[PDB]
């Protein structure tokens, strides 16, 4: 009393309501301080806050004695909100109180038991949370028997939040909250107390440092570290391996909203999980959109990173119109791993892709792959940890796990156009791990030494090839050490299955060379299935178990030659898992970053060279040579037969009308035209600029092996540079535009198919002109582009070499900043960062990220050996991109009318894929946002959100329906744009305009009276595979040879990309195969856009895959097959072939160009597995379109097979890839594909039979 200052009052009342909510709170408690302070709280709220009045009624416990006291606390109990108990410890009255609250813990909207006396704490509810969702016995019995039992509890509260859902979590911190305030015991501390409770569990419907560091146990927010670590190591809570400057420090960034809310509940079990692990955490905080302050600010301290890997928690960019050009510079200072998490993960298919997109574009990894927190936290954490485990353990003590794919290559798995020489790859990466300070055992002396370590007598020289055994796993360690193997069972039987089995134990393939493993993964016909749950073999599962738990990696290089488990419907672990992807293939490099928790560095595809004529070509092309001369002679006449009979003999009447007409016959103006039409197709063939071999990752080509690359990226015009491309320049010079010469030229008007020709032939001199300068410059100069040769009296060399080309007066002041950018190009080019990228990945290091793309339309994909992403999938599609869409769509109907009656087409069949819109920034999309005649409407920040429909008067002609046919991957980054793409042809449908002008609603109207529906339900066109589906599984089959007729395929293509998009309801992608098969019933044509002349139609099987030509004609009432065509926009003259005219071009190019198969066989083993890839791929479009000339067959066998010189080198060279080549040939013949001599046929029956005898035995 004297010493205490105690109150007589008991009771608070409001002394005026007014119009103000009224709180009631109850309180029992021992300490008169918490009495006075918590009257006081209430009593400044009544005098100040206008929308709220508390009543206070409580009693020291021992005052409930008395039955006066008693019978008041059971009334106020009834009528109370908020009821508040503390430090009760009598047997008697917590028995009463516990009575008294009993039957009103529904009533109460939260009750607040604070460290009792166990029967009074089990009273505690606040929303979802009790004292049952607890470490509930832990403090249970501590409880039974001060300031620490306090701390005690409010310690344990951050360990529990993971075992509960979000909402129920966010329960536990507002108890874990409203604890901290009450041990506080400030009159302020217990103001917010009550207002936090009144505003989350009474009434919500009422009122409510820029930077800083933040820590769930400190109250108050830190402005610098010093005062943080300064708290962090006075911290009684935490081991003394928290506070050593060599624990594994981990940089956690969120938004300030998030702490001023308390909504943080997901983010206290991130700290508290790293906290569990050993990790000191730092979670910076802020108000604003640029977080790179913070960062740079509280992740360092001559100052040097405290931070040894940092997690983004915000969903957004680092800066920011977002800025990545000074996050990228402020995460490259910092130098650590940048990791992701949406807060979408703990917290809709459109928002997740309109998300994840933008911190790709910072370089982030994503420990999360696209019910309690705990697996999402373990996840991140264990992942951040062994990214700082990367970062702290030494060189070498480090182990780097390499993995391959299909070795030996029989089966095509799902391959990508890699253009990879792997263990050339694998080989060169282990000499720089050796040479850097990594411990490598036994390194061999050359890939082929590599190669045959790995998989032994490879070419079936002396025994049948035979995949290396590092390890045979028992039964016992499988499931000890693989806790989901008992999941997979349902599909492989019990361990260890017929996969990577000797029967006994489960195979782990591979070799161990000291601290660096090459362990393949080379992929159940002997067991009858029943379900739709594709899981791995148990094989499959053992490899990652070994890796991951036995030989215990720190991490893993994989190379994108193949798709594994981020295409399947947490096998990786939490060890960093680094992949080698090619620059030219953002899409896929995507999916591994999203599904795969890839870190992706990118490499070069072989630098390209043209194409190239040989033998009958070669000859086509000499006898068009002579016949200028032959003109000015006057015997210009009997020169045109033997053209024309030439032409007939390399198969290119099918490209060109060469009618049986003798030249005599003919005018001048139509035997130019049939000379000027050949012409052009053989320099289509000859310039076709394309990989002729394989890249090995950190050999980048020479200056001169780059100047092919150089001519194609100076012939585009670049409006975002301010320069044009040379052909450009070259064609004003003489007052000519090259649009004007591209068309004249594909009319075939020889004139001008010679001076597109001779324009080529000056742009490869001129840009040959600089490569050669820059080159006998040898480092003397910066840039010679940028020489002032004008000072001096000289020309440049290439101003020199244009004008002995026949063009002077090209403007200088144009060529200038062009040749600049082309040098700029050249280094890029020749750059050699891509093992670098590897050893910064491997030392807990930033790799730089950007973007994957085209390498010739956008350079800015050079230098490679960076983190590849894909761009914003609402940048697309930009206003070039619409504009050059329409170019493309007035050239396909143009030439689908000339060969059908001058008649447009009333629906166009169209696949879309990522890959290509990311190179083109939008250009297939916009295709067919084109054909209905809509256009993309960019909000005022440029956004691309929007879309509406053309005037009829702006379309020109009426509007084409289509069937948008999207690749699961196209989904997947672009579902945005399939909302867009649904929107347009809707409206199309709906637009009050005649039948006769608008396709869309003619098919719609006929369509909703047939099935019993509106027009707007009717006019569904935009479909793909189901969520977390890829593929129609057409190349699957073909791969495998598992299917007899082609119905089979066209079955599974109906089963699996009947999937409708809807934009009136997007969550829901419902199949629909009734209006698939309706929509596709109508369809005249089939289209696709070529992504590259390194990915083409041959290169890959996903083409084929999604191609509906023939499923169409089985469809269709007519039974009439459509048209098919291929769009190429990958040099500034964009060609519309049909399928046919492109599948000829891959041949011609690849296939059958000894430029080609001897570019890739020069690498030997490898080298062999391209050439069936294109054989196989062919066979497919055989089989989806029967789109292949029986001599692409002919001429493969003639070459490959008939010639017994290459027949027996390719056999030597690679048995399972050149049984591969024999298998396909008699496939193609035995299901009509192919017809051919019976001698032909019984010596690849006879070579089958060779080779199968190596691979297999006798």
């Amino acid at each position: 009393m004297f010493t205490n200052v105690k109150s007589t009052i008991r009771r608070v009342d409001p002394e005026a309501l007014n119009g103000r909510q009224l709180l009631k709170v109850v309180y029992v408690v021992l300490e008169s301080q918490y009495q006075s302070a918590l009257s006081a709280a209430v009593r400044n709220i009544n005098r100040t806050n206008s929308s709220l009045a508390i009543q206070l009624t409580g009693y020291l416990i021992e005052e409930l004695r008395d039955p006066e006291n008693y019978a008041n606390f059971k009334h106020d109990v009834s009528e109370a909100n908020l009821f508040i108990a503390s430090l009760i410890f009598i047997e008697d009255l917590a028995d009463k109180v516990v009575e008294a609250v009993t039957p009103y813990r529904d009533n109460l909207d939260a009750a607040i038991v604070f460290p009792s006396m166990p029967q009074v704490m089990r009273l505690n509810k606040m929303g979802s949370f009790s004292m049952a969702q607890l470490s509930k016995s832990a403090i249970a019995q501590f409880m039974k028997k001060f300031q620490d039992a306090m701390l005690k509890l409010l310690r344990t509260l951050p360990t529990v939040l993971k075992y509960l859902p979000v909402e129920k979590a966010q329960d536990a911190r507002n108890f874990m909250l409203s604890f901290q305030y009450w041990l506080g015991g400030s009159q302020e501390n217990l103001e917010n107390f009550l207002l936090m409770l009144t505003d989350k569990y009474v009434y919500p419907d009422l009122g409510l440092p820029d930077m800083g560091i933040w820590h769930p146990l400190s109250m108050q927010m830190f402005e610098n570290v010093k005062d943080y670590l300064e708290w962090y190591n006075q911290r009684p809570d935490i081991s003394e391996d928290l506070k050593d400057p060599l624990a594994p420090c981990i940089g956690l960034i969120m938004q300030r909203t998030h702490l001023v809310t308390g909504d943080d509940a997901h983010y206290v079990g991130m700290v508290q999980e790293l906290e569990a692990m050993g990790a000191r955490v730092i979670c910076v905080f802020s108000g604003g959109l640029d977080f790179s302050k913070p960062v740079n600010e509280y992740f360092w301290d001559e100052p040097l990173p405290i931070v040894d890997a940092v997690v983004s928690l915000t969903g957004f960019a680092l800066v920011g119109r977002q800025d990545h050009p000074r996050a990228i510079e402020s995460l490259k200072k910092l130098n650590r791993p940048y990791m992701c998490a949406l807060p979408l993960v703990f917290q809709h298919p459109i928002q997740v892709a309109l998300q994840i997109a933008i911190p790709e574009l910072d370089g982030a990894i994503e420990p999360i792959i696209l019910i309690a927190l705990q697996d999402r936290l373990e996840a991140i954490a264990q992942r951040a940890m062994k990214w700082a485990n990367l970062r702290k353990k030494p060189k070498l003590d480090k182990k780097v796990a390499i993995t391959v794919f299909s070795f030996p290559p029989d089966k095509g798995n799902v391959g990508t156009a890699a253009y990879l020489d792997v263990f050339g790859s694998i080989y060169e990466v282990m000499k720089g791990l050796q040479g850097n300070g990594y411990d490598v055992q036994d390194l061999p002396g050359s890939a082929k030494e590599l190669m045959e370590a790995v998989i032994h007598d490879a070419q079936a020289q002396y025994n049948s090839p035979e995949l290396n055994i590092a390890h045979r796993m028992s039964v016992e360690q499988y499931e000890r050490l693989t806790p989901y193997s008992v999941r997979l069972e349902e599909n492989w039987g019990k361990p260890p299955g017929h996969l990577n089995s000797d029967g006994q134990n489960l195979l782990i393939y591979g070799k161990e060379f000291g601290n660096v493993f090459i362990g393949v993964q080379p992929t159940d016909p002997m067991r009858l299935l029943f379900s739709r749950s594709a899981s791995p073999h148990h094989g499959f599962a053992a490899y990652y178990t070994y890796l991951n738990h036995i030989w215990k990696a720190d991490a893993v290089l994989h190379f994108g030659t193949h798709g594994s488990l981020e295409f399947m419907p947490n096998l990786i672990g939490t060890i960093p898992n680094l992949y080698y992807y090619a620059a030219n293939n953002p899409s896929w490099a995507t999916i591994a970053k999203r599904r795969g928790y890839a870190s992706t560095i990118s490499y070069l595809t072989p630098p390209a060279e043209n194409a190239g004529l040989y033998k009958g070509l070669q000859e086509l092309n000499e006898l068009i040579g002579s016949y200028q001369t032959l003109k000015d002679s006057g015997r210009g006449i009997q020169i045109v037969n033997t053209i024309m009979d030439q032409a007939r003999i390399c198969n290119l009447d099918q490209d060109v009308n060469l009618p049986d007409i003798n030249a005599e016959e003919m005018d001048q103006g139509q035997r130019d035209t049939i000379v000027g039409s050949v012409y052009r197709k053989l320099m289509e063939i000859e310039s076709r600029l394309l990989p002729c071999g394989l890249h090995v990752i950190g050999q980048p080509p020479s200056a001169e092996e780059a100047i092919a690359t150089l001519v194609n990226i100076a012939s585009l015009d670049r409006e975002d540079e301010g320069i044009w491309a040379l052909p450009t320049l070259i064609a004003e010079s003489i007052g000519r535009n090259m649009e004007e010469i591209y068309r004249n030229s594909d009319k075939g008007i020889l004139a001008d198919v010679e001076l597109l020709q001779d324009i080529t032939l000056a742009t490869r001199a001129a840009v040959a002109a600089l490569v050669q300068e820059q080159i006998n410059a040898d480092g003397r100069v910066s840039f010679v582009s940028k020489l002032n040769f004008f000072k001096i009296g000289k020309k440049a060399p290439w101003v020199k070499s244009l004008c002995d080309s026949g063009y002077p007066n090209v403007n200088e002041e144009k060529l200038k900043p062009l040749f600049e950018y082309l040098e700029f190009c050249l280094e890029q080019v020749c750059a050699d960062n891509e093992f670098g990228g590897l050893l910064q990945a491997l030392e807990g290091e930033y790799v730089l990220p950007g973007p994957g793309g085209d390498p010739i339309r956008n350079p800015n994909v050079l230098p490679t050996g960076k983190n590849i992403h894909a761009l914003d999938p609402q940048s697309i599609p930009t206003l070039a991109a619409v504009q050059s869409a329409k170019v493309v769509v007035d050239r396909l109907l143009e030439r689908q009318r000339a060969e059908n009656g001058g008649n447009y087409p009333e629906t166009i069949a169209s696949v879309l894929w990522g890959t290509d819109n990311i190179k083109t920034y939008g250009e297939s999309l916009a295709q067919i946002m084109w054909m209905v005649g809509a256009k993309p409407v960019p909000d005022a920040l440029g956004r691309v959100n929007k879309i509406e429909l053309v005037p009829l008067e702006e379309l020109g002609r009426p509007r084409i329906d289509v069937v948008v046919n999207c690749s699961g991957v196209f989904r997947d980054l672009f579902i945005n744009q399939m909302n867009l793409l649904d929107q347009a042809v809707k409206l199309a449908a709906e637009a009050d305009e005649p039948l006769e002008m608008n396709f869309v609603r003619k098919h719609a109207l006929e369509q909703a009276e047939e099935m019993g529906i509106g027009v707007r339900e009717a006019a569904t066109r935009i479909f793909s595979n189901a969520s977390g589906s890829y593929s129609s599984n057409v190349n699957l089959a073909v791969e495998n040879s598992s299917w007899e007729d082609e119905s089979e395929l066209q079955e599974m293509y109906l089963k699996r990309k009947s999937f409708a998009f809807n934009s009136d309801n997007p969550g829901m992608m419902d199949q629909n195969r009734d209006m698939f098969e309706r929509a596709l019933k109508t369809a005249d044509a089939t289209f696709q856009n070529l992504d590259s002349s390194e990915i083409s139609l041959t290169d890959v099987s996903h083409y084929f895959d999604s191609d509906p030509t023939k499923l169409i004609s089985t469809l269709r009432d007519d039974g009439k097959a459509p048209a098919a065509y291929i769009a190429d926009t990958t040099t500034a003259n964009a060609q519309v072939r049909t399928l046919s005219e492109t599948v000829r071009l891959d041949a011609r190019t690849k296939l059958l160009n000894p430029k080609w198969y001897e570019g890739m066989l020069s690498h030997g083993y490898e080298g062999v597995r391209e050439l069936s890839k294109r054989l196989v791929n062919t066979m497919g479009w055989s089989a989806t379109a029967g789109a292949v000339d029986n001599w692409v067959y002919e001429d493969a066998n003639s070459t490959f097979i008939k010639d017994e010189e290459m027949c027996k080198r390719l056999m030597d060279l690679n048995p399972n890839s050149f049984r591969r080549m024999v298998s396909t040939l008699l496939e193609v013949n035995g299901r009509g594909y192919w017809e051919t001599s019976d001698e032909n046929l019984e010596r690849l029956q006879e070579l089958y039979q060779e080779v199968e005898d190596r691979i297999e035995g006798v």
